[PDB]
């Protein structure tokens, strides 16, 4: 201690009145009486800038200050019945008048009658400038912003006349910097073409698709509008990146414990934008190495050829893994969102299942579907992501065996009321196969672990062998529930339900359940996460999660 609290007395009870007062006036901060005597005039105007703020112009308050361990002041608001809006003129002329996506103001607190808030009017108005200046209506004017309070007769009169005259457009695209990457490619990722209606959130797109090819160290999209119609040039200046970049990470996870992770990676080799790169990640249960090689379709960004080539050692609960992998892959992403790869992929592994030694190769066709819809990047508000997948081989044809695999996620996110998210989890694994020895651990499935049931530790929910060595399921689930509660900024309070299980039969699921709670925290990598959890199945003890990463 100590700290001077602040007391507000509502005659008659008004809860919103209350807070909007307590956020209005302020923290007192700590000590004194005389202090807290020169705050008065203050506290009393920022109190009825708050009533007058909730409609409440005859808005009559008192100030007490009382001293002790430590010192309050107590205000005493009044407040005469409030001011309803009589006339409400809420007008867009010009051209955008005939926009259809673009939004009058709206809504129960610009209806007659109701009690005038704080920056309903500035809302609006905030709005119409907001989507004049969105859609390119830079000769926009507002030919009439008036409000008026007379708090006596309690009435007040809202008319907003916005005139936007003619919208700009967008004029050539430019581009300049040492970047050899043709035009012919730059232009392909230029989401619109000229004498196109201007859109900024389009000027967004363009930055972030440049920024996304990997093409450049720094962009510089700008298009400034101009004087009093025209046609606003857009400038782009590129600063090819260094040729070959170079770049280590370090992570951890309760699944696979500390891990590193590197990549080199040549952005462009040339003109025509194809991609080099190179990856590795070491961890004590898992080390991998990759190449690829991509070239880019059209649109560059959402269509391209990716080709791959991996080797990868694991070593985990009771198998063992040396996998070989080459592979061709097309993504191509409709108006929906629904980017689909379709991919053609050889692999060899060498492994050890229990005791059992095997060695299988696959010559494999697949297709995917994806689909990403969030709020934004670093945490967002809602959101959801669906991703299926499937691959097969036929034996003969360049397989030791014949295969069907089908994997499918389901990831979702929401939040409501004041901040609390309800996040939901599910995620389907099942191989078709006449020769099951011969499918080897990457096709096999298993559960457990931070992403999939908590409470279990990572792929340890598998079936088992005669000897009791965890060998793969055939099929898998595992699904989850979570709620969070907004305990501070970048800090939610978590509680969860995970079960799953991998198996050999559909009518035996054996699904185990893990239950528990955890803390998040948002930094500005991403959300950690940190869960004790335990299991109510098998001999349940608990556990400690930790990962980092997106939700989503
Ligand atoms: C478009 C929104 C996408 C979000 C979908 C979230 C799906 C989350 O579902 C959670 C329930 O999953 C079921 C888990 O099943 C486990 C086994 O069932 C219990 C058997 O005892
Ligand atoms: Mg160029």
């Amino acid at each position: 201690g100590s700290e001077s609290q602040l007391s507000v007395r509502v005659t008659p009870a008004n809860a919103a009145l209350k807070a909007n007062i307590e956020a209005y006036v302020g923290s007192l901060g700590e000590r004194d009486e005389a202090a807290l005597q020169r705050f008065r005039r203050n506290a009393e105007a920022q109190a009825e800038k708050a009533a007058q703020a909730l409609g409440y112009f005859q808005a009559q308050i008192d100030s007490e200050v009382k001293d002790g361990k430590p010192p309050k002041l107590t205000l005493k608001v009044v407040p005469g019945e409030p001011v309803r809006l009589r006339q409400v003129n809420i007008q867009v002329l010009g051209e955008a008048a005939s926009l259809e996506s673009f939004r009058l103001p709206s809504g129960k607190q610009l209806k007659p009658g109701a009690k005038l808030n704080q920056g309903v009017y500035e809302d609006a108005k905030r709005l119409i400038q907001n989507q004049a200046s969105r859609y390119g209506f830079f000769q926009g004017r507002f030919s009439t912003q008036r409000l008026s309070i007379d708090p006596r007769a309690g009435i007040a009169d809202i008319d907003l006349v916005y005139d936007s005259g003619q919208r700009y457009t967008f004029g050539k695209v430019s581009f300049d910097g040492d970047s050899i990457i043709e035009e012919e490619l730059l232009r392909r990722m230029v989401p619109f073409k000229a004498g196109q209606p201007y859109d900024s959130e389009l000027i967004a797109e363009l930055n972030q698709n440049l920024q996304s090819s990997g093409y450049f160290e720094g962009v510089r999209v700008d298009a400034a509008p101009t004087q009093a119609r025209q046609a606003i040039p857009v400038a782009v200046r590129l600063e090819a990146r260094k040729p070959r970049t170079m770049g280590v990470g370090l992570g951890f996870s309760t699944d696979v414990g500390a891990r590193a992770r590197f990549n080199w990676t040549r952005h462009w080799v040339n003109a025509e934008g194809h991609s080099l790169g190179f990856e590795s990640e070491i961890s004590a249960p898992r080390q991998n190495v990759g190449a690829w090689y991509e070239i880019p379709l059209d649109p560059p960004l959402t269509d391209k050829l990716r080709f791959t080539s991996g080797y990868q050692f694991e070593d985990l609960v009771d198998t063992e893994s040396k996998l070989l992998t080459l592979g061709g892959e097309w993504h191509s992403k409709r108006p929906d969102g629904w980017q689909r790869v379709v991919s053609l992929n050889w692999m060899r592994e060498e492994y050890k299942l229990g005791d059992d030694s095997g060695l299988s190769s696959f010559l494999m066709p697949g297709i995917g579907y994806s689909l990403l819809e969030t709020d934004n990047k670093v945490d967002p508000s809602h959101g959801y992501r669906l991703q299926f997948n499937v691959k097969g081989a036929k034996e003969g044809l360049l397989a030791d065996a014949d295969v069907l695999h089908v994997d499918a996620m389901a990831k979702g996110l929401t939040s409501f009321a004041g901040g609390h998210r309800l996040l939901g989890r599910l995620q389907v694994g099942g191989i078709a196969t006449n020769d099951y020895k011969s499918i080897p651990p990457s096709l096999r499935f298993f559960a457990g672990g931070d992403q999939s049931v908590r409470g279990y530790d990572y792929r340890t929910l598998s079936p088992e062998n005669s000897d009791g060595d965890k060998i793969g399921g055939r099929y898998m689930i595992a699904g989850s529930v979570e709620y969070q509660y907004p305990l501070a900024e970048r800090w939610r309070l978590a509680t969860f339900v995970d079960q799953g299980n991998a198996f050999n039969s559909l009518d035996f699921p054996s699904i185990k359940t893990g239950v528990g709670f955890g803390v998040r925290w948002v930094s500005p990598v991403g959300p950690l996460r940190l869960d004790l959890a335990h299991a109510l199945d098998d001999d349940g003890g608990f556990r400690l999660h930790f990962s980092m990463g997106p939700e989503l």
